[PDB]
């Protein structure tokens, strides 16, 4: 056949640990299964002259922005050859601004980074299927403008007067980006109840 | 027939994601494909010098401007080739001013980058 | 027949967006028809040295201005090659001073500027 | 055969120390078992110019950042060579920040960057088994942020109103992420004795 | 056989100071059993510039860093060659920071390092 179909058609899931409720396969397993395919294949670590140090000749591991922390990988297995961009974040998968980062967090980055650019080749791509392209945590934000506007729009269709920024003062919401999953889901239940009750 | 009436005429519809009402193709649908097609194909993020920084051979993997940030894919599927630009945005369609982005962010505007570039060739076009 | 008259003899109407009163064909539609005719064909996005940076190395994909910002493409259908510059603008069509513009509004100019680019070929020329 | 298979399937659990709950080869083993598979293997430590310093021709063995300290080790057993990052981390597995290490801080993690790059080859691949992605002590401190968010929840739903930094302020905690274990214990005791009783 | 194994299995615990609970084979019996599986073998302790003077053609035979003192050396047991590196700590095995080490210090680390080099051969692995 081919190297993307066999190792596309491999389970992963044995090897996976559930965190932040994410899955992620360990780069021991992808280390083994590469060196079955390849006795011999190659992992580099790119190394970029650090910023603020500004020293000659000085290439520390990693990207280092005042917007954040960046990390490179590249595995070539057999002939093929591919690499992967990936963001550091903290514990809780947050972002790390500059000078507020551990060599740990920029380890760990680097060996993810290496089960990612092995899920390039078809070893466990299925792991980052819809998950790590999309803002797959929160899709009520716009939902929600959609219901205010709704609310707003059948509001004017009854009679007098509806506008979205009293609307959102139902809410009480001071920005529709800063708002927690839990409330939005109550702001729902008000929207509903306003509408839903007049259409049903 | 050709590569681009070939790959324009698959339904991604099933592998998709309504995030802020847009519909997107997850970058693995597209990988797999394009490897499928081309068994040795290569994807390049382009690297630009940082301008706030400054510092000689200090190449990060996306633009920084005052007006905003700027990524960019180059995808050569068999002997075709092309490249797509992209703002950095939030999770909603809004710019991040220059200072106001995290390292997350320009990952997923990468990603997104890589299926818009997927897309030039005939793979989900009708999404994008 | 002519290219120009293979390509101006088309209905593009159908896949047009009406926003702010003016006709716009999206731009799927144009990459799709410029592959149709040709099957390797190069769109181009031209950079230029921006100049608050002044960083030598750092090139931008667009114009930066005290009078405001330009982006450029260049799209060769063919034999055929040409180019086309537009003024960044706000949602409401309005200009964008020095610092008041966002990378999305340079996106969407770039994405804009390549239709018009395609219109100077005959496709959906009524339009533009 | 090949050499990973063969080196991945050999037990090295008899010759590992548990010290914070994980678990390490001691390089000795690993210096021998190689040495036994190929007589003449090298081991090189790379050597980086030290950034504040910036003297000609000084070369520090490990690299030097405001955000931490990495090291490097390159294997080369039989023909096939490979290299691993191993970040500097306090005897409680914490970062160490640019100023904090101490030398023997750098031979440790030398050392065990050396059997971690033996683990690339088939010989300690499993031991590890993806340890870097469970931390083991990140949970157990994110615990107390799931009961503090309880506290405050349960709060709101009795009708009090509660905030996770006031309720933070109960633990009296600068830093929720970094508290020592009998801390978490004695904050644990803290929200349990006003949570468990309406829990029953 | 092989040099690892011959070397591996020897008994080197008569020949051991035990020093905070520590076991140290002495350098004298080291430098005396790879005389004799090698008449003609080398030893040499790196010497690299210290920072703090940056005086052209000065060499200290030691790292000199605000974090520590490091240092190294290289044993060529016939063909095989091998190099070490020790931190210095204090007769408490404790670290020694920037402007605290006496010079006596770094021999004491130069000896102990020629013996764990010597331990990357077989003799004495066992207590290294």
């Amino acid at each position: 056949q081919t190297l993307f179909e066999q190792l596309n058609s491999k389970n992963v899931n044995d090897h996976t640990e559930q965190k932040n409720g994410l899955t992620y396969l360990a780069w021991s397993y992808a280390h083994q299964e590469l060196k079955k395919i390849d006795p011999n294949y190659t992992v580099k670590v790119h190394e970029f002259p650090h910023p603020d140090i500004n020293t000659e000749n000085y290439f520390v591991p990693y990207l280092a922005t005042p917007e954040g922390y960046f990390v490179q990988v590249s595995v070539t297995v057999k002939d093929s050859t591919e690499t992967e961009w990936l963001p550091v974040l903290d514990f809780r998968n947050k972002s790390l601004a500059k000078g507020s980062a551990t060599t740990f967090d920029i380890n760990k980055a680097q060996k993810r980074c290496f089960v990612k650019a092995s899920a390039l080749h078809g070893l466990g791509l299925y792991i980052y299927n819809g998950e790590e392209l999309p803002s797959a945590s929160d899709n009520d934000i716009t939902e929600l403008e959609e219901r205010i506007n709704q609310f707003v729009n059948l509001s004017q269709e009854k009679g007098r007067d509806a506008t979205i920024d009293k609307t959102m003062r139902w809410l009480k919401i001071s920005n529709i980006n800063k708002l927690s999953q839990k409330q939005i889901a109550e702001a729902h239940q008000k929207l509903d109840a306003g509408l839903k009750q007049l259409d049903s």
